[PDB]
């Protein structure tokens, strides 16, 4: 049996949690918070910890674990289950990237079309779009976004983007009400996380929603992925059941269990969402190095300065 740190979603870890238990027998118990929380957590116990695996939404999470040296390795045949074109690599091969969130504009398509959207995120925050395009200022994808366009075209853009939603676009509290905001016509686009509306989808039929996504594409900041995964603690007993479990992970049956769970993206090519996602492949997402702390600071600088 094995203990498993789990800052994922929890009805997606439950969900390859007990089928890792259905395939194995190995049970697992979920000890759940925030990933940054217990990627701190992991620091402190060090050598002492009870964790077998930590399992979190964000790989960013797994640096400063690996680099204190606190990670173990995992078998590089694993790590290629799911190491597709632009699908970040741990360096010491001790996490593995497992599945992904993308970025996404969602568009009332009754008011618009695709011609009326724009090649970059970038572009959104212009006069066109006055009045007429909701964001969520407050989620960590938002954060990782500002980062994004840090590193790919400097501050000065992140900062001139940031004044331009401030200007032009309409704050939404939360990513569902930005999401409901354009079903019910009080604005003709958002920019969101896909799985909000594969989720609607799945619940309420396409058929029955007005709005549809529109994806940028072309390694362009907009089309930014977070990268969930695992990785092995260096200070597990049980090395064997924990390694299995991570495997299983990365396996078509593990990440079949996820992907039914919920709206990610799968990084083995041979699997296929129920949600109706396109390949990951097909997202073309920019490569962007790991978020530090550091750039969560500078950016929250730059929302601050631009005056949210
Ligand atoms: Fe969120
Ligand atoms: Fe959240
Ligand atoms: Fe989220
Ligand atoms: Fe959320």
């Amino acid at each position: 049996d094995i203990t498993v740190y789990n800052g994922q979603h929890k009805e997606a870890a439950t969900a390859v949690a007990k089928a890792f238990e259905q395939e194995t027998g190995i049970k697992v118990t979920l000890n759940s918070g925030k990933s940054e929380q217990l990627a701190g957590q992991l620091k402190e116990e060090g050598d002492k910890t009870p964790a077998d695996v930590f399992y979190t939404e964000q790989t960013a999470t797994f640096a400063d674990l690996s680099e204190a040296g606190l990670l173990a390795p995992i078998s590089e045949q694993t790590i290629q289950q799911t190491a597709q074109k632009g699908v970040p690599l741990a360096p010491k091969k001790d996490w593995i990237a497992l599945s992904g969130r993308s970025r996404v504009v969602v568009y009332d398509h009754t008011k618009l079309s695709e011609k009326d959207m724009e090649k970059s995120v970038l572009d959104y925050a212009t006069p066109k779009w006055k009045g007429k395009i909701g964001y969520v200022s407050t989620s960590g994808a938002f954060l990782e976004q500002v980062v994004a366009l840090s590193k790919m075209k400097g501050d000065k853009v992140a900062l001139n983007w940031l004044k331009g939603l401030k200007e032009n676009g309409k704050l939404y509290a939360k990513l569902s009400v930005a999401l409901q905001a354009v079903e019910n016509g009080e604005v003709p686009a958002a920019l969101i996380n896909n799985y909000y509306w594969y989720n609607l989808a799945k619940e309420k039929g396409v058929e029955n929603l007005k709005s549809r996504l529109y994806f940028v594409r072309h390694q362009d900041p907009g089309a930014l992925v977070s990268y969930s995964g695992a990785a092995v603690l260096k200070a597990s007993k049980n090395q064997a059941e924990a390694q299995k479990f991570v495997d299983f992970l990365a396996s078509k049956k593990g990440q079949e269990a996820l992907v039914a769970a919920r709206a990610e993206y799968p990084l083995r090519a041979d699997v296929v969402s129920p949600f109706n996602l396109e390949p990951y492949e097909k997202l073309e997402a920019p490569v962007v190095s790991a978020t530090t702390a550091q750039d969560k600071e500078h950016a929250i600088k730059l929302i601050e300065e631009a005056g949210l």
